[PDB]
């Protein structure tokens, strides 16, 4: 059994994938102690990204899928079947680890009995931003997620207990094509309680190179799981809990500008609609944890109001 | 008759009172003109504060209620059943008079006929701010209602001429917990011209120490009541000034000012907007010219009975 | 058939006229070429007015309506009525004309065969403001309604073809007091091709509950939404979106939302505001400058709170 399974999904990566695979196989980790699962959402490049994983036969294991899934949740759910190993660290194609990731995350998670290890995030490249709160106070052995922030970073970039997955039956779901990661990792923060965050060095770097049905299913799926979590029992901390993922939702959410834009109305109307019908299954007992600049905008969205989304937003 | 009956109802006060009841008794009017009547709102304090005022038995005259009220209501009410003098003057337990406030306050208001007489007010300890702007112009012999801001200082810690309030068979209402002693001073002022203001010492020390609002909102509705139907004020766009002016205070210093972004339960939020909106659309539209215009779009929001627009409001304020 | 017919109704306008009929009487245009036209409203100011036209009897046609119509239209369409022209300008009774406008114009006019030709403004004293965007090119042959800003210059005070007119059947409406001018133009527009713009001098100088008003806004979108000349429909959104900034920008009224106007007068003001803009296509929405986004959706909905507040933060 392998202390950890590097989870990594492919499609159309080309001969970017070398520098990334590479990042994998030289760790400071023993190398029989981890495993590399590359797992292709069936590449349709010329045969150039399955010609760049073939140069590591031998030196991973590896599936490709018949058809192209579309996003990583089948690929991952794949890898995940893979793996028997104690820990997963679900790793992006374009990403790197530094040499001394999985060595490092494994050794405090396992001094610290984590189900959950964040290693500090670095980015190479103008786009996507990544957390940085979650790590302003350095190493925590064991977090908290309100205090640490870690609902500002629920992305599946980390090192995952696999008996936790196992145990709870937890899988990527597929309904949406996007915040499939975060009910990913909210699921699993809410049925685990011992979450580790390492600051030491930048151990993963982040490389950069419609009417919301399915979305706000997503959504209303993550505030599910908050209220039904058998860790956080108390329904004061669950309130506490939907109202900063709320905040976190209202700061960082798909289309969060969408009342002003320059989107067609009846888009907007049904956007809000979803978002609307979304939220007002949430008790409003949660309302009050969310941080106050947000009142009017979430009222707003309470009430099905486009014309006082729009002006909160001017106010904002 | 005496010429003022000091009117100062108790509750647990303990020690405290002594400094009180001291500042009354060591006035520089003479003792045999004034009266303090003492009305305990039935203390449970292990007969603390009663056995403060036994002390003084004979300098002061006295009643105990049965029942405790909750507030000073009952207690007031039942000293102005007591008193049969030309002015009374409410204190509050905690509070100190100056030594020359009733010579002073009495002097000048006999000098001006005046219903009503306002010595300027001073403060001890942080907590309750008291009015700053009705004394600004020093001393006013006929001040006026809007002019003076006196709808800016409507507690009952003023001089009264007593037949004003025995004429109109004034008494404070004890449907509400707050805003009973503006609907007092607010009836009191429907109800009488002569208004002055005395600034040369701060005559009352204020001392401080270390709802879905259906029963508040009745109270805010008696008040614009007494506003529209005041013998005094008779002019229809007169009374329409004097809402105007007190929507303006309302909208300034009410209770739960700023409910629309607060931390609230919705539902309560509702039903307290819900009671503001019923109260403020039976004072009639013409008094909102009257308001002061920053407050425009929150008063029509609270006419509208919109949560939202109201929030909105509050945020641009 | 002369080359010019100067319209100009007159009410009540006194000694002050002198200027102004001078004014056209001395241009270095042909005497013999064009004409000025005066339609009094019934005039009431114990004959002064109808004093000083007398002075000018040879020189000019006039008119005299039997009872006071209250505006220009009546008067206008009354002068159309008597024009043989080629071209019509309507001046204003207490306005000015340059020596050289009816000359320059006409000339700019006949050289580009346009329909329309609109001389630079010029102001006298404090009041009513004059377009200045439509002359920031200078001297434009052919130009276009967006990008020579002509939605901001809608007044009558210009030269138009009378051949337009008569052959559209165009006359100023009666069922406002105001917006009628601007409703003539956009008809005018609407039925042509050729505008043109000249700028060498101040050619004119400017001397200083809405069921009505908004029945002649409709009339401007219909007409826009109509036009034989601009069929194409994005076309028609877009001058639409661009005629809904103007009204936003310069309509009558623009801040009655948060003004000293009785409630009850505000919400029938903003019920006919409503009805009448949502007779336009949403698509047109998207031409409409974006910092009135908020406000024109608040019109939509017919929520006063709403306009109040946009107009807070615009
Ligand atoms: O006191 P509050 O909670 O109201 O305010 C919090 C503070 O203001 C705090 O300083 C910041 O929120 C912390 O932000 P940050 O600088 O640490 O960055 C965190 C951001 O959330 C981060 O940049 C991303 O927006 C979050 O991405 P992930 O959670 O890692 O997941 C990717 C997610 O966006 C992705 O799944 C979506 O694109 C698809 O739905
Ligand atoms: O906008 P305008 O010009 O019309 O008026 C605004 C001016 O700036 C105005 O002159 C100032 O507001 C006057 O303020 P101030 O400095 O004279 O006094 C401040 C407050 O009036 C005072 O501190 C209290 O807030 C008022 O309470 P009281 O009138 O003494 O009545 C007691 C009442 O609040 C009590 O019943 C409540 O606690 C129960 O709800
Ligand atoms: O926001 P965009 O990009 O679409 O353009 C905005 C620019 O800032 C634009 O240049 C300005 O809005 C307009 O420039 P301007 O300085 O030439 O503005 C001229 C005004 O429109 C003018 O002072 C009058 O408002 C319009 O005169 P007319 O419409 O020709 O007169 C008849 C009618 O408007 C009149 O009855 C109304 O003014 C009565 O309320
Ligand atoms: C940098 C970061 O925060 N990454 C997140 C971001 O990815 P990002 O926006 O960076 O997109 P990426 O190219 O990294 O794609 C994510 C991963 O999914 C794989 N892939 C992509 C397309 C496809 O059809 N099949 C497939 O398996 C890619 O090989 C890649 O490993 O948004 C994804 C979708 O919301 C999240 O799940 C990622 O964790
Ligand atoms: C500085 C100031 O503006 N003071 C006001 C404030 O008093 P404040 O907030 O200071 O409350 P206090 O304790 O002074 O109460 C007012 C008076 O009521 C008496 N009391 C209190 C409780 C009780 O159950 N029975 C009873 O008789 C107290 O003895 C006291 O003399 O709010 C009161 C209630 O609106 C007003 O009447 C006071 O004018
Ligand atoms: C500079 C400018 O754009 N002015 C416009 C403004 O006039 P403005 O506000 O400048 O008012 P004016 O004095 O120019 O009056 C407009 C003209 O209408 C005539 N008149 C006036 C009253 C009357 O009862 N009968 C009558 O015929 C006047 O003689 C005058 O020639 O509003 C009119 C109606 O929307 C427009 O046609 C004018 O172009
Ligand atoms: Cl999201
Ligand atoms: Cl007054
Ligand atoms: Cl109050
Ligand atoms: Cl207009
Ligand atoms: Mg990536
Ligand atoms: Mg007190
Ligand atoms: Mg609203
Ligand atoms: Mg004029």
């Amino acid at each position: 059994m392998k202390k950890v399974s590097v989870i990594m999904p492919t499609f159309n990566n080309g001969e970017k994938l070398h520098r990334t695979i590479s990042s994998v196989l030289n760790q400071t980790m023993k190398s029989t102690d981890y495993e590399l699962i590359i797992i292709d959402d069936h590449s349709n490049d010329n045969g150039e990204t399955l010609n760049v994983i073939k140069k590591y036969k031998g030196l991973v294991r590896f599936k490709q899928l018949k058809k192209n899934s579309g996003n990583a949740s089948v690929p991952r759910n794949t890898g995940l079947k893979m793996s028997k190993a104690e820990y997963v660290f679900f790793l992006d194609s374009d990403d790197l680890l530094h040499e001394r990731a999985l060595e490092d995350l494994y050794n405090y998670g396992k001094e610290n009995n984590s189900d959950l290890i964040i290693g500090k995030y670095g980015v190479e490249g103008k786009g996507r931003s990544v957390p940085k709160a979650i790590f302003e106070k350095g190493n925590v052995a064991k977090a908290d997620i309100i205090d640490n922030s870690i609902f500002y970073a629920l992305s599946v970039l980390k090192m995952f207990k696999k008996s936790v997955i196992d145990k709870n039956k937890i899988k990527f779901k597929t309904f949406s094509k996007t915040a499939e990661d975060q009910l990913f990792t909210i699921e699993f923060l809410m049925n685990s309680k011992n979450y580790s965050i390492k600051t030491d060095y930048e151990y993963y770097i982040v490389v950069n190179d419609s009417t919301g049905n399915q979305y706000f299913a997503t959504i209303n799926e993550i505030y599910k799981a908050i209220y039904k979590s058998p860790i956080y029992k108390n329904q004061e901390k669950r309130h506490q809990l939907a109202g900063k993922y709320t905040t976190r939702l209202l700061r960082h959410g798909q289309k969060k500008n969408f009342a002003n834009s320059k989107m067609k109305y009846e888009d907007k109307i049904e956007w809000l609609n979803n978002f609307s019908k979304t939220i007002n299954k949430v008790p409003r007992d949660s309302d009050k944890y969310v941080t106050q600049i947000f009142n009017l905008k979430l009222e707003a969205i309470r009430q099905n109001d486009l014309l006082a989304v729009m002006i909160a937003d001017k106010l904002l």
